[PDB]
DNA sequence: CGATCACGGGG
DNA sequence: GTGTACGTGATCG
């Protein structure tokens, strides 16, 4: 029909699957049901006669036997060649994992294909359905919670003490203690506060629920407390509860009929930050400071009843900026969903590698191209161990007035012009081919490759959008078209990386190597042209470079660099484009994707160096921050080396507060399941021995004490530490904490680990 | 050594 | 759900 598709899933009714398509039609929520779409896989057989044995293969599920309902001989393409496979139909999606191994094991079966595509994704592809089409306006609600937390408690032990939400009508706080603020609704209990959140969500009926780390905190915490309090959370538009899906080592939460938009994985991909706290994220995007009120300050205010107005304001600002950030980041995710043809829920939680793959699976269907399979563990491992031939060590020391150049828009044009594809690689009986420089891989020119063909269409579509943008008087159309052309740029600039992605179906080591080798000819041209203009290249990798004019005035460097980019792009043919990325007052480079810079507004920017994580001591993270600050803010490496030397001496003379030595590590499974007992497990087992209910999710704080052997046998629980009796291991905090934190940084200045002590 | 195990965001 | 991240660095055995 007419509506915008926002999501799709399936339900089972009388044992049979039913697809649900969630739509928004002129402001109204609509669900379309489809009972007719059938699950399937493909099987390549050694001979057609074999189908008679194969169609009779069975399996078991839900106490019932699983059978192949129908078989169909089909003509498709595999690796740019016609092939005949058998389409095997199944009644239920859950029949596919139950029977697939029993088909694959059969001696007459060469291989099986497309056996791990989720039903809802299979449906959108096969039916040619695209989410997020049209000008349909969605509604948004940001949600956040504050809880009572004490160090090392099991997840969900303390109550939720506040629930905040925000939309265009304002930011509000729901709490069960008396706070006199205009945006605070006081209720009688935690139970009544959670039921109030349920009522707000059911009444506001948002299409999109925005959270900041809601997948792994707000919603698992709400579900834990609702379970304890024996109450339901009917937040789904079908009155279903939020659903926790194990997505890797972490969680993802869905709300049926809506889009649960968690900003945390979204922003982590979009921008570069050493730490993605909401306060650091808000400041990077809106250029305004946001105060952080820490867990201990919140617990103290709740328990004493003093300073609750500050905690309520913190809760309110958390929802207010979550709404603001959601409106900022949602349009690009909506266009990416549309482009790749999968819902925002899925697209916002995936890498660019998986965005490419879903775009390719859809295009393979449209072109009757059988998809290759994801690799098994051994293949994936063999791919990670593959060595690529044919990006030097960066210049040492501290440089001033650094311009950053980006090469990424070069590679789609290389893939297309040289027909770089796994289906064109080293083709037999090829009349014409392109030979990659240095590496010598041959790509057949006789037919367009599957991936070059698609990229060519993407680039052409982006140029049409850019042309329609120049000719548009409507600023609403322009804004939308700007997002659409940026979505293409993002997807197209991900193919180069996708070729080398070990999990990729269309993985091609020789394709990735060849793109690099052809790419290098232009990079070498950019580098020679920069050096002829007095520029010194400080750092270069496949994504870009950093350069300066040694000792030149900063405005002269900026002007010359901007003039250079305009010049080289006038020389480069086709859609090959170099981009001026930015300018930095100072910076230094350690190795590949290990560097630190500082811009003219004094903001430090690093890659592959900062260690802001709870399993490193504060003394190591504080010393590291001080070293970066001495180098970038003071331009003084000598001050940085003196900071390390002073810290190490203070550690040796037991002059460092024990609180700066605490290491935190989470328990992730029952204690009896550990194969290797690390210091936090050794500490945990002693706590459980004393009667402490140790559970997965509990974070263990410990200090390493002086003594013989592995650190596991010398770690003490932070609560058991007695400064009068226990002596911390100075050698451990020096050699395993402080020195590894700074040694990579100071190696860029010619210092070895042994020169950072008195 | 190879294997195992943790980090992030959020209170 | 036709499912179970990612890349990297510390410590155990
Ligand atoms: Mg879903
Ligand atoms: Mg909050």
């Amino acid at each position: 029909h007419a509506g915008m598709i926002i999501d799709a899933d399936y339900i089972t009714e009388d044992g049979k699957p039913i697809i649900r398509i969630f739509k928004k039609e002129k402001g109204e929520f609509k669900v379309e049901y489809d009972r007719t779409f059938r699950p399937y896989i493909y099987a390549l057989l050694k001979d057609d006669s074999a189908i008679d044995e194969v169609k009779k293969i069975t399996a078991e599920r839900h106490g019932k036997i699983v059978r192949i309902t129908e078989v169909e001989k089909v003509q498709k393409k595999f690796l740019g060649r016609p092939i005949e496979v058998w389409k095997l139909y199944l009644e239920h999606p859950q029949d596919v994992p139950a029977i697939r191994e029993k088909i694959r094991e059969h001696p007459a079966v060469v291989d099986i294909f497309e056996y791990d595509i989720p039903f809802a994704k299979r449906y959108l592809i096969d039916k040619g359905l695209t989410p997020m089409e049209g000008n349909e306006e969605l509604t948004f609600l940001a949600v956040d919670i504050e809880t009572l937390y004490h160090e090392g408690e099991e997840f969900g032990k303390g109550p939720i003490i506040m629930i905040s939400y925000a939309d265009e009508e304002g930011a509000k706080v729901i709490t069960w203690k008396s706070i006199d603020l205009p945006y605070v609704e006081v209720v009688s209990s935690e139970r009544e506060m959670i039921k109030r959140l349920v009522k707000v969500i059911r009444e506001k009926d948002p299409d999109v629920i925005i959270t900041y780390n809601g997948d792994n905190f707000a919603f698992p915490y709400l579900l834990k407390r609702a379970e304890k309090l024996g109450i339901k959370l009917p937040l789904g538009r079908d009155n279903s509860e939020p659903k926790m899906q194990r997505m890797g080592d972490s969680l993802a939460v869905e709300i049926k009929g809506r889009i649960h938009f968690d900003l945390f994985p979204v922003i982590r991909r979009t921008i570069n930050l050493p730490t993605y706290t909401l306060e650091a994220v808000y400041e990077a995007i809106f250029g305004k400071s946001k105060e952080k009120v820490y867990a201990h300050e919140i617990a103290e205010a709740w328990e004493t009843g003093k300073g609750l107005e500050r905690v309520a304001k913190y809760s309110m600002e958390d929802a207010k900026v979550t709404f603001e950030l959601g409106k900022e980041f949602f349009p690009m995710e909506a266009q990416l969903a549309r482009l790749v043809g999968q819902p925002v829920w899925d697209v916002s939680r995936s890498s660019t590698g998986n965005l490419v793959e879903w775009f390719l699976l859809r295009k393979a269907y449209e072109r009757n191209e059988l998809a290759p399979n994801k690799p098994d563990e051994r293949e994936y491992e063999r791919r990670l161990r593959e060595s690529y031939e044919g990006v030097k060590e960066p210049e040492k020391g501290l440089w001033e007035g650094i311009v950053s150049l980006d090469f990424r828009s070069l590679y789609p044009s290389i893939i297309i012009t040289h027909n770089v594809s796994p289906d064109t690689l080293n083709r037999e009986n090829c009349k014409e081919y392109d030979v990659a420089p240095q590496v010598g891989h041959r790509f057949c020119k006789d037919f367009p490759g599957f991936i070059p063909s698609l990229l060519g269409n993407l680039l052409e579509e982006r140029q049409k959008i850019k042309k329609r943008m120049k000719e548009s008087k409507d600023p609403v159309e322009k804004k939308l078209l700007d997002y659409r052309q940026r979505a293409i740029k993002i997807l197209a600039n991900s193919y180069y990386g996708y070729y080398g992605y070990a999990k990729a179906r269309w993985y091609c080591k020789e394709c990735a190597e060849s793109v690099t080798a052809w790419g290098r000819q232009y990079i070498d041209l950019v580098r020679r042209e920069l050096e002829s203009r007095g520029f010194k290249v400080l750092y270069i990798d496949t994504d870009g470079l950093y350069a300066t004019i040694p000792g030149a005035k900063h405005e002269e460097i900026k002007e010359k660099a901007l003039k250079f980019v305009e010049y080289i792009n006038s020389k480069l043919p086709g859609l090959l484009e170099l981009e001026y990325e930015g300018f930095y007052a100072r910076g230094f480079f350690v190795t590949k994707k290990k560097y630190a810079l500082i811009d003219e507004e004094g903001k430090i920017v690093t890659r592959g160096l900062e260690i802001v994580r709870r399993d490193w001591s504060e003394i190591a993270k504080e010393t590291q921050a001080k070293v970066l600050e001495a180098i970038l803010k003071h331009g003084n490496v000598d001050e940085a080396v003196k900071i390390v030397k002073e810290v190490t001496e203070k550690l040796s003379k037991y002059e460092i507060p024990p609180e700066k030595l605490v290491i935190y590590e989470q328990i992730t499974r029952p204690l009896s399941e550990y194969k290797a007992i690390g210091p936090h497990v050794a500490v945990a087992k002693r706590l459980a021995a004393k009667g402490v209910k140790v559970k997965p999710g509990m974070v263990i704080g410990y200090i390493v004490l002086r003594g013989d052997g592995p650190i596991s046998k010398r770690a003490i629980a932070i609560e058991e530490f007695d400064p009068k009796k226990h002596k911390y291991d100075a050698e451990y905090y020096i050699e395993n904490q402080v020195l590894p934190a700074v040694e990579r940084i100071l190696r860029a200045f010619g210092y070895r680990k042994e020169d950072l002590k008195y």
